[PDB]
């Protein structure tokens, strides 16, 4: 039969439609600093996993490896950023990834006019969005112990998508898939993977693993 599936649109917070915007029409070098943003979240909801299953050990019955995979696929022009993490529930999506307001877009909108490196995203609570220096979709597939598994996906432009995913089942964590703007396809090569993790993430308390498909 016909499959029916839900569907809700969110209007992003105004600032952060600001910095969004700002970040996606403005040229800045050192965009390679996305991936560093995104495995550090990776590492944060890690962190968050292992701390839990002190606790509570059943936390793990949905996978007990905490690490990171970085899938580039050249066919179909993504990077995938998948890690084993905490997840993200329904709400949690929609508060911490575009409702909510960040008490530092502001000042890092104006760090960035007065000519901050991009860099500095890092600091300001709004490191996500560096995801759009380089892509110009990013889909979040997402599976928290406390719910069922969901996909967020802005193209920018103001407004982002949440949806039951039913999709292939993760057990538990976070896929970021960013699909790279036409002139940002460096990304995908495994030497300039290889090279800003060496650079930007070298400290990273799990493994991460880089799968290159056979040329
Ligand atoms: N891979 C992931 N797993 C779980 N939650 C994630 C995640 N990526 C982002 N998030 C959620 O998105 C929030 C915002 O991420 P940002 O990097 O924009 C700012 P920060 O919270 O890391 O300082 C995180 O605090 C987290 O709640
Ligand atoms: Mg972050």
């Amino acid at each position: 039969p016909m499959e029916e599936e839900e569907v809700e649109t969110f209007a992003f917070q105004a600032e952060i439609a600001q910095l969004m915007s700002l970040i996606i029409n403005t040229f800045y070098s050192n965009k390679e600093i996305f991936l560093r943003e995104l495995i550090s979240n990776s590492s944060d909801a890690l962190d968050k996993i292992r701390y839990e299953s002190l606790t509570d050990p059943s936390k793990l019955d949905s996978g007990k490896e905490l690490h990171i995979n970085l899938i580039p696929n050249k066919q179909d022009r993504t990077l995938t950023i998948v890690d084993t993490g905490i997840g993200m529930t329904k709400a949690d999506l929609i508060n911490n990834l575009g409702t909510i307001a960040k008490s530092g877009t502001k000042a890092f909108m104006e760090a960035l006019q007065a000519g901050a490196d991009i860099s500095m995203i890092g600091q300001f609570g709004v490191g996500f969005y560096s995801a759009y220096l380089v892509a110009e979709k990013v889909t979040v597939i997402t599976k928290h112990n406390d719910d069922e598994q969901y996909a967020w996906e802005s193209s920018a432009g103001g407004s982002f998508t949440v949806r039951t995913d039913t999709g292939e089942p993760m057990g538990r964590g976070t896929k970021v898939i960013l699909h790279l703007k036409e002139d940002q396809t460096e990304y995908l090569e495994e030497r300039r993977i290889k090279e800003i993790v060496k650079k930007h993430s070298q400290f990273i308390g799990y493994p991460i693993t880089l799968f290159v498909e056979k040329e």
